[PDB]
């Protein structure tokens, strides 16, 4: 499509993180009102998750159980919500500081971008124990993506890049992005492409797989668009931050 679609969120401030599930629910984190927020497909109304004590969230991300994990980012934690629970649950990572993005593969193991360390961290299912991936050079990441054979995407904010990491690779690969301004966040779809918000340039990109020449999404009047989430069916959803809205673009 050429023609985007704002979604019917209310009281939003500075929404920073999005994520789309298998049934088409928009999950929001909704930073600047310390909440995280819900829109189910063909609903109007929201629905503010109950989750207890954060402090400026920025990124979200949801599973197939339904289960949804936040970067808590002003208390250096992520937190998770079981599907039809009301207790959240801290994840046992060690040393986080500001936490920006997070991400979570089909195996349960979440990965986050430790912002203020200049690191990307990864957590097994059932391990009290994080890993530290092997990317090299990165400078305050910001948002991560993760695909079915295990590569890794993270925007490298500060470098206004994108690198990608294969499964038990240490050899990061840089995509070939062109003309990238504080890149913020990213989302991997089934076919490979790849999906970044330029935060900087008021702009979506988007990277086919193999190909060297990105194309820019015929969004219309992003304010520092911060994150993005792609969907089956190919829909793109966007926060865009600079103006408290989520929008929608169709394949």
């Amino acid at each position: 499509s050429n023609t985007q679609t704002v979604l019917p969120f209310t009281g939003l401030n500075t929404p920073s993180g999005v994520a789309v599930d298998s049934a088409g629910t928009v999950y929001v984190t909704d930073k600047g009102n310390n909440r995280v927020v819900k829109l189910a497909a063909g609903s109007n109304t929201q629905t503010v998750l109950p989750f207890t004590g954060l402090n400026t969230p920025s990124g979200v991300a949801v599973d197939s159980a339904g289960t949804v994990w936040v970067t808590d980012h002003g208390n250096n934690r992520v937190v998770k919500l079981a599907a039809g629970s009301n207790t959240q649950t801290v994840l046992p990572f060690t040393g986080l500081n500001t936490p920006s993005g997070v991400a979570v593969d089909s195996a349960g193991t979440v990965y986050v971008t430790d912002k203020g360390n200049n690191r990307v961290v990864k957590l097994a299912a059932g391990s009290n124990t994080q890993t530290v991936l092997p990317f090299t050079g990165l400078n305050t990441p910001s948002g991560v993506a993760v695909d079915s054979a295990g590569t890794v995407w993270v925007t490298d904010h500060g470098n206004n890049r994108v690198v990608k990491l294969a499964a038990g690779s240490n050899t990061q690969t840089v995509l070939p992005f062109t003309g990238l301004n504080t890149p913020s966040g990213v989302a991997v779809d089934s076919a490979g492409t790849v999906y970044v918000t330029d935060k900087g340039n008021n702009r979506v990109v988007k990277l086919a797989a193999g190909s060297n020449t990105q194309t820019v999404l015929p969004f219309t009047g992003l304010n520092t668009p911060s994150g993005v989430a792609v969907d089956s069916a190919g829909t793109v959803w966007v926060t865009d931050h600079g103006n408290n809205r989520v929008v929608k673009l169709a394949a």
